[PDB]
């Protein structure tokens, strides 16, 4: 058997060169489990001659990979082979792949396509040795066959199908589109994203450093008017914003109910059903071409066709009554709760008849309200509790609408000095104000959790605030570098500069710091966790104010008050910082940004650094990754389990047969058990808990998955009403069932 | 008892043909509606739906049934005019307590300035001149109600109208009040529904243009649709600069959707806003073209703008290259010899998407017409070469009902703005047929219209702009297969060929004449020097036709070289649907489609048989049951029974029974004094693919503008 090697020469098939090969890649790595021979057998197996070492090496490292499931650090053998054949098929320096980037020509269209701005080709050449030099590529190899295969076919720039860009050079290229001239700060972030810290959200990844960079891809719109004009300004809006791959959350509550009387046509109101069909439509037609857009629509439950809203996403219906491509969202006002849990009667009104209840929260909401149904001005009147049932009926079938609280958001947020938010985003953890003026966009990052414990368990607070002051410094540039896709998001994000911090591997931390998810001490090391983030944000924002001065709508604001996140929830902060201090400074320069926490889904971004999602438990401890089917068990779970001398293939297999439990398996310590538990064992009220406990010191909300794995009317009223009680801003994002 | 009910009947038979209306008969229907407590206005009504049930044993009953109705209304209406304006002006919806006038402010104050010689001027005998259907059509949408009860009359809704468009020159809305009434002519529908009132959308039908091909230029378009489609106007779209199907997107490195998911959210615009009908043209060599021939196969209309050069390749079985606007740009801003250069240098340079045989293509369209009866077929070379608004650039498209040939551009949307003749009403007494009356009334449309214009609400600026600047109007007709067989002709004879000629070229010829009287008065339309009348060319040296010597063109050039004209194009027969159901007349230009059909009127169902027809039958004593059955039978034609004289079977054909290529070539030597394009359906009752294909050729060939508006199979 012969290889055909890069060279195109004949290669005698051999055991101990391909295991050679393999092992040279263990630093490192737990070679009590990982075994580089194990390996060279399966692939020597099925394998005949007229094969390239490429095809080799992704055997090798596709080979690798199916043996995540007897250690872990197969899966990061496995990158370590795919990378080392990356490497070979890349230039090594980073300023050439930028000219190669720039210098791209089309070769069915003939046309200079430079894949790379020229001002950014321009610094990069400028400081050519500095910037070469400082990339360290042995930092490739840090990532999981996952991570790396997520970063392979949507992450690094392709020159004709052929991927150019090393993982490193992708990092660096995104740290000069942030910093440009400023060579000191972009080597900075560098490091910080090689080295795993935090990372950037997708859309700045994908395009920082190439031409009309879209840093920012997440945006909320409230209806302008109720009128054609008004609808069809919007509607442009939300196309322009999809054809920039920007996702979306609306507001529609101003818009009149169907049988509504429209004194200009003489004629009836058709409703929000047949104008979402619209929204619908121009979702799947304005995809970037080819591939469907993602807008989140956002309605009051005092708004008359609320009934028929809750019915657009069932699979089971009527075509023309459906608008299955749109997301959907309550936006919760504290009275209908109240009614709600009282068993009393509801209203429901048309917003012509009874304008400006989405201008209003809180007292002067209920106010309002109030008089309106005094003045009779009600269209129909329901039980409060049967608008409940249909609420979570549609969240048994359909997993949504999602909870969001009006009042809540209102009363809590340091934008309140604008005017009513009317809406959040398309995944619910954006609080931000928007107008006709103003369409408010969402700048987003996340830091790693898990990358802040040491080696003796201990978490390192210090270090979690000083990147997270990068991250503000990097975000606020990201404001000015941002090409917007409509004016009004421009407008919108120059006025109150927010931007939204995020966080990924929470559960990674405490299982890292041998914390169930449940205990007295991971619900301590959570509010510290959240309040260290929330102080070194304020503090590098006060810093960039005393730089650059305040943003245009600062004063007035809660801040500018003396009234910081927790002040709102009544929640007086651990010892851990002075906050004492931190409010003298504050009073002192003020801050360069109206929010800047928001705990936002990881989806892509936490499989490319090997976290866990956002800040949710592990849903399972054996899951599959998508790439053929890949099976993975939970990383740490399995070290704990060989450490011990207890994995074997039937415990593999009844773990799966109790689905993804760990709690009937009676050779598994008891610490190890409570360690483990999914997210379908763990308390949802704790999860609730925890997260309005670390709400407290975010500015913004989260995307608060719920997971309740056998739904019925009891388990969903309980819930709902203990996360409203609690004070949560999104009550839930998603319902997760089984 | 019987007798007091059928003397009550008989009062309004004053006129009637008492061999066949016989009110006893109503009287038996009626009896049997009585009991303690009936008022005689419920009786009323009874007799009125009787009496029009009655209407397939003669047409008189139709006028007793509209007398009983009518005298309903007298009963519950007022008889002033100012006092019915004066109702409707003060009032209050009780819903939310706002004032909310039903006619204008402008309007009323003109009335009551002048409402001695308003209220006198109106004859309200004259509302008695609708027939049963036509007053139901009327009573329906065309009279303003208060609270579910009718509030005017006919005569106060053409009083409305008259003083809606002409304001506070009184002379002049007299005299329209009494062309209305007498029923000479009638305005579009919207004119009826909204002039006097505070919307004066008076307008019918709207064309765009596809701004920019990008994701803008979709919206903001998509955008006028929906602001012209709040005005109820019809909307004619042309859409071929869109690029086609997997076509690189350069801003987002992605592949574009083509024009079929476009279409969807156009499609869900349309249905969206109602208070919708968009037509959509493509040009043929759109890469997406077989896409679009099967999204029919939703609420929208289809349409072809055909170039020459494709009829041309398929008759001589060639191949065809389909291309996308964004890789071959400006095929649609050129026509003629200019886009065939264009074209064949795309072809050349080897930028063609896909290569398939023009029959193919031709095929699937006639697939297409055989199930939908669509695309419409339109003759884009023919529309640009014979357009006196060719001086502006390239048309695009059509409207809505391919009668209206006019620019468009980024900055214009064009508009028309209609009215018909009623041709039944030009014929004589003694068989004769009053040309000189027809070009007199015809003047006083062109006014009208071009009042219209002046004082229109229009949903976009851009619209404004293009009717201010070109000032375009659409004058069509209605009933000329009554005026045919008024006068006793066929529709395929000689006699009928002349007549048709002589009567369009009577239309031009009034309509110019009042339109160069205009150009004194006021100027020319900004936009005339430079187009093909200021040159000296009308229509028909467009056509190379020489008129008849009826009317005396040499002296009308004379006065337009002088004077020139106030309006760029003058006539557009359009399909006439609610307004020809109004006067009782067969719509527009084409023959009767059946001598026996029925109309709904809410819950009730009647049979009509064609009124000439059902005259000269129950004249002759031939008019019976097992009649009307035998023709019913029959698909309402007349040609199998026997009893039946030839000279009347030759009268009363079916358009199914009429040659194909006579209504082609009729419509080619009328079209020679149209100034833009008419609706011109097509009937073939057994259809091949052949059948078809000669049709299509044959109206292509003789020059027409519109070859065919929508094709009916049964
Ligand atoms: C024209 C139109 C409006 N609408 C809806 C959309 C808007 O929410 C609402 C008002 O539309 P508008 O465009 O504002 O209608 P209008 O200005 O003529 O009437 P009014 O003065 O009473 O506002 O009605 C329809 O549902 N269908 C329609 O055809
Ligand atoms: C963005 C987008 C465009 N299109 C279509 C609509 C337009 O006809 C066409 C161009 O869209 P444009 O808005 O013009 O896209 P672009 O300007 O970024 O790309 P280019 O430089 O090539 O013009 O693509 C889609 O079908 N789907 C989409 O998601
Ligand atoms: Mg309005
Ligand atoms: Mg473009």
């Amino acid at each position: 058997m012969h290889v055909i090697k890069r060279d195109g020469r004949q290669e005698r098939v051999m055991f101990d060169k391909i295991t050679s090969r393999i092992q040279k890649l263990c630093y490192g790595l737990n070679m009590d489990f990982v075994d580089p021979a194990q390996i060279t057998m399966k692939v020597i197996q099925g394998l005949y001659s007229g094969v390239t070492t490429v095809e080799l090496d992704t055997l090798a490292a596709e080979t690798a990979a199916t043996l995540t499931t007897k250690h872990p650090d197969y899966a990061i053998l496995a990158a370590r082979i795919a990378v080392s054949n990356l490497h070979k098929e890349t230039k090594k320096v980073f300023s050439d792949v930028m000219e190669d980037l720039y210098n791209y020509i089309n070769p069915h269209n003939g046309k200079h396509s430079p894949m790379v701005a020229k001002s950014t080709l321009d610094i990069v050449l400028a400081n050519k040795d500095r910037l070469n030099s400082a990339i360290i590529y042995d930092r490739d190899f840090s990532y999981n066959y996952f991570g790396f295969k997520t970063l392979e076919r949507s992450y690094l720039l392709k020159i004709n199908g052929k991927v150019a860009e090393r993982p490193q050079h992708m990092l660096m290229r995104v740290s000069v589109g942030i910093h440009k001239e400023d060579i000191d700060a972009a080597i900075e972030t560098y490091n910080l994203l090689s080295e795993r810290w935090f990372t950037h959200a997708s859309p700045t990844l994908f395009n920082a450093g190439t031409n009309r960079p879209q840093l920012s891809s997440c945006f909320l719109l409230s209806m302008k008017d109720d009128s054609i004009e008004g609808i069809y300004d919007t509607l442009k809006q939300c196309a322009l914003i999809s054809k920039s791959a920007g996702g979306i959350g609306v507001a529609v509550s101003c818009i009149r109910a169907t049988g509504s009387y429209i004194a200009g046509t003489n004629g009836n109101s058709n409703g929000l059903v047949p104008m979402l069909r619209v929204y619908n439509n121009t979702a799947r037609y304005v995809d970037q071409g080819g591939n469907p857009g993602a807008f989140a629509i956002y309605l009051e439950p005092w708004h008359l066709d609320i009934f028929e809203f809750l019915d657009l996403k069932k699979n089971t219906g009527k075509e023309e009554q459906r608008a299955r491509d749109l997301f959907f969202a309550l936006w919760i006002p504290d009275l209908f709760m109240k009614r709600v849990e009282t068993n009393q009667d509801w209203s429901l009104m048309c917003p012509n008849e009874c304008p400006g209840l989405d201008e209003v929260w809180g007292e002067e909401f209920e106010k309002l309200y109030a008089s309106y149904e005094k003045q009779g001005r009600v269209r129909k009147v329901v039980k409060a509790q049967q608008l409940w049932y249909a609420i979570i009926e549609s969240q048994t079938e359909t997993g949504t609408p999602y909870m969001l609280y009006k009042d809540s958001c209102n009363r809590k947020s340091n934008q309140q000095n604008l005017g009513t938010i009317k809406c959040s985003n398309l995944c619910t953890e954006i609080v931000e104000y928007t107008s006709k003026d103003e369409v408010a966009v969402c700048n987003l990052a996340s830091l790693a959790l898990n990358m802040y414990v040491t080696s003796e368990h201990t978490y390192d607070f210090k270090k979690l605030a000083e990147v997270t002051k990068v991250v503000v410094r990097n975000l606020n540039k990201i404001i000015d570098i941002n090409y917007y896709p409509v004016p009004e998001a421009c407008l919108s994000n120059k006025r109150h500069r927010p931007i939204g911090i995020g966080v990924q591997g929470l559960a990674d931390a405490f299982i890292l710091m041998r914390y169930p998810f449940e205990s007295a001490e991971a619900q301590l090391l959570n509010k510290q966790i959240f309040e260290t983030i929330y102080y070194g944000a304020l503090e590098a924002s006060c810093d960039l104010a005393k730089e650059q001065g305040p943003y245009e709508t600062y004063e007035g604001s809660p801040v500018s008050k003396g009234i910081l996140q927790y002040d709102m929830w009544n929640v007086t902060p651990t010892d851990l910082w002075d906050w004492k201090v931190l409010k003298e400074k504050i009073a002192k320069y003020g801050i360069r940004n109206s929010l800047l926490i928001a705990p936002m889904p990881t989806a892509s971004t936490a499989q490319i650094l090997g976290n866990n999602e956002s800040i949710e438990p592990y849903t399972s401890n054996i899951y599959t990754r998508r790439v053929g089917e890949f099976q993975i068990v939970n990383p740490h779970l399995l070290k704990d389990l060989t450490e011990r001398g207890l994995w074997h293939e039937e415990m593999k297999n009844q773990i799966i047969a109790c689905n993804g439990s760990i709690q009937s398996i009676p050779e598994i310590p008891d610490d190890l058990k409570q360690l483990y538990k999914t997210v379908w064992e763990i308390s949802q009220k704790t999860v609730l808990k925890m997260a309005a406990e670390r709400g407290a010191f975010i500015d913004q909300s989260q995307s608060l998955n719920i997971h309740i794995a056998e739904p019925n009317y009891g388990k969903l009223t309980s819930m709902h009403f203990y996360g409203w009680k609690q004070g949560l801003k999104t009550g839930m994002y998603y319902l997760r069932t089984r």
